[PDB]
């Protein structure tokens, strides 16, 4: 272990007194030694703490210490850039530029795989970041001018511009940025304009199209629609399999521009993109299956296809509709999008759904009323034969609601599970909105679409838990789209067939799914349940019966469904109806003991809050007070001869808590001397509060704080 002391004393002296070979051995030693790793790493941070000047001359005199020396420079730059004088740091910057030009101009850099090039570019980035605004106004023109000499220099500068586009908030300030840098932007376009037409080098063109893609939004419109740029991207760079995915992004970015003086060129863009896409991809080709076997590169084309069609059509569909000739091409392109919409993935679905939402929204705002059950809306007439495909598509693809909790595993196992954030939920809400619009377009077709698949489900044909889940989720999202007289006639058939489906299905695996679907599909229709009493009775009784279920997740969901029903239908529970002589709440209060036994305590609390909300709706003078008495008689009786549930019912029932609060009021103060916040906050009688409940405070409460 004597050599360890020699190697330790060797490195400490050379730094404060530089030799290349001794520096080389150390960085290799740390990588190939266990102790050497830790000791030299500590030695590296100790050497880095000193200063920079040894670094640059170390570079001048290699790859491992290049990464090392670049770490030294990059780190010391961010620290002392504000401290050092502007001229000296600019001198370091000139050294960086010269190093970049030199190393990028060497053919062996390509054989070096350009790792040193990438890191050296990062250093330029870190410098340019803080320097650019107040130091270099000509950096743009300098790079453009230096890119006109060689290939490697140019393409590397395209990477630089790409990185500059990464390190470069507000609408107005960005528009001022465009108007101020438009002069410097024209040159950046002209460079790419030159390369794309004159160059034979694919690696150069790829980075060129990448940079032109990123700088496209800021570049003035005069260099875009007034030139052959659109036709160039159409005929030349669209066909080539090398640039198929990167050029599609550019055309997408082109389509995002708001029309002002240019109208025809956009139609030409659409016609030519479709002319070339129909040749690139066949209409008969299934997109989903080609995406499944699609390579990493093959998928980006499809995603960019959906991204493009959505981007363009959202702005210029009106311009395409206007001409009678473009109507056919629009139908074909819409067909294309409809095909792409069938790809099973997280991203692409939301991308094309972003279009379907907008589509449904516009013609809904045109004609809110459904047709039918002439004067056909002009906007509807065009999209008419492609509308029913969207409804048929939207119903089957809808995701899980935030309300219900039932999850299927890949092996076919059913279980309750909660998922992260709002990504899966926000999607569901969006599909819900879109389907609502489309349902408003025609409720008849929507009715038939759902009735047909329900009949196939009752028959059992193609019956899987997921297949019924998607449908019932759809029906739950339709809530409020159809008129009362039509909604009743339609929903009663759905409920009846759903109950019969629950009867046919055997086992807990099926029963859990059917209960889940039947609970969510019920909770979303309170306006139907308040119309029919006996119907609501059968439903709520089914809830209470499903709270007897042993399978986890079902009963917890049944409690939430009960709350969801109790909230809106609160007025229908207390009153004695025409069909039944005894109030439903009265029946519940004597039957609760057998129901709440299987439930978790946390679920029981929610159940009590539901009952408290039901009984709080009734007035009827002293009648509701007697019902509150009967409701809380069981837990409260043993108190005279826990409080959390009491204050829960206090906030649930509301102000008329005086009948139960009064009897236990005095004892609270008497024991406390040895709940009010909730009642007072909910009380509507300040006159009674101040003159009765307020005086017994001073002695028991105010003096207590002193004592």
């Amino acid at each position: 272990a004597i050599m360890t002391m020699l190697a330790d004393h060797a490195a400490r002296q050379l730094l404060d007194f530089k030799l290349d070979i001794n520096l080389l051995d150390n960085v290799v030693n740390c990588l190939y030694h266990g102790e050497g790793a830790q000791q030299r790493m500590a030695q590296e941070v100790l050497t880095h703490l000193k200063e920079h000047p040894d670094a640059w001359t170390r570079v001048d005199t290699n790859m491992n210490t290049k990464y090392y020396g670049l770490q030294i420079l990059e780190n010391v730059i961010k620290t002392r850039w504000k401290i050092l004088p502007r001229n000296q740091c600019e001198g370091i910057k000139k050294y960086v530029v010269g190093l970049i030009i030199k190393t990028s101009s060497d053919p062996t850099c390509v054989e070096k795989e350009k790792v040193y090039i990438g890191k050296l570019n990062m250093i330029l980035v870190q410098i340019l970041k803080q320097e650019w605004p107040k130091h270099w106004p000509t950096f743009i023109s300098d790079i453009v001018g230096a890119s006109r000499t060689s290939e490697s220099l140019c393409q590397n500068n395209m990477v630089i511009l790409k990185l500059l586009s990464e390190e470069v908030i507000t609408q107005v300030k960005s528009k001022h940025l465009k108007d101020s840098m438009c002069n410097e932007f024209s040159q950046i376009f002209q460079l790419c304009q030159f390369v794309m037409e004159n160059s034979q080098n694919a690696p150069l063109v790829h980075a060129t199209l990448e940079t032109l893609l990123r700088f496209l939004n800021w570049i003035p419109l005069g260099y875009i629609f007034e030139t052959k740029l659109i036709s160039t991207l159409i005929y030349k760079f669209l066909n080539v399999p090398m640039f198929r995915n990167v050029s599609l992004k550019c055309l997408t970015e082109i389509a995002g521009v708001s029309v002002s003086q240019y109208e025809e060129q956009f139609v030409t863009l659409f016609t030519l993109t479709m002319m070339q896409l129909k040749q690139m991809l066949p209409l008969n080709t299934n997109i989903r299956l080609a995406y499944s076997n699609g390579k990493d590169d093959e998928q980006n084309f499809i995603q960019n296809l959906s991204l493009f069609l959505c981007t363009f059509l959202k702005e210029h569909d009106q311009l395409i509709e206007k001409r009678l000739n473009l109507r056919e091409t629009l139908m074909e392109a819409l067909h294309y999008m409809l095909l792409v919409s069938e790809v099973e993935e997280t991203e692409i679905f939301k991308i094309c759904l972003e279009y379907w939402n907008h589509l449904a929204a516009e013609l809904y705002r045109e004609s809110p009323f459904s047709t039918s059950a002439f004067d056909v809306p002009p906007r509807r007439q065009l999209y008419l034969p492609m509308l029913f495909k969207v409804r048929l598509l939207m119903v089957s693809r809808m995701a899980k609601p935030e309300e219900v909790l039932v999850v299927e595993n890949d092996q076919g196992e059913v279980v309750r599970e909660f998922m992260k954030d709002t990504d899966s939920i926000n999607l569901y809400k969006n599909m819900r909105e879109t389907l609502v619009y489309l349902t408003h377009l025609d409720y008849v077709d929507t009715e038939r679409i759902m009735t047909e698949k329900l009949h196939n489900q009752v028959n059992g044909t193609e019956w899987s838990w997921k297949n019924l889940n998607t449908l019932c989720w759809a029906i739950g999202s339709i809530s409020g789209a159809m008129h009362e007289e039509d909604e009743k006639r339609f929903l009663v058939t759905v409920i009846k067939d759903l109950l019969g489906l629950c009867e046919q299905k055997r086992g807990k695996d099926n029963k859990a799914i059917i209960a889940s679907n039947i609970m969510y599909i019920v909770g979303q229709y309170p306006r139907f349940l308040r119309a029919h009493w006996k119907f609501l009775k059968t439903v709520v009784n089914k809830l209470f019966e499903f709270m007897h279920e042993t399978h986890d997740g079902v009963q917890d969901m049944a409690c939430d469904t009960f709350i969801k029903i109790a909230q809106k239908c609160r007025r229908h529970f207390v009153q004695v109806q025409v069909g039944e002589v005894m109030p439903f709440i009265d029946e519940i209060l004597n039957n609760i003991n057998t129901i709440i036994c299987d439930l978790q305590p946390q679920q029981v609390h929610t159940f009590y809050e539901a009952v408290g909300y039901m009984i709080g709706a009734q007035t009827d003078q002293t009648v509701q007070e007697h019902l509150i008495e009967k409701y809380m008689l069981l837990p409260n009786q043993v108190w005279d001869s826990i409080l959390k549930t009491n204050v829960r019912a206090c906030k649930a029932v509301g102000h008329p808590f005086v009948i139960q609060l009064g009897r236990i009021y005095l004892d609270m103060l008497n024991v406390y001397k040895c709940l009010i916040s909730g009642w007072v906050s909910r009380s509507n009688d300040p006159q009674m509060v101040a003159e009765n409940f307020v005086p017994p405070l001073l002695d028991a409460v105010l003096i207590d704080y002193q004592r």
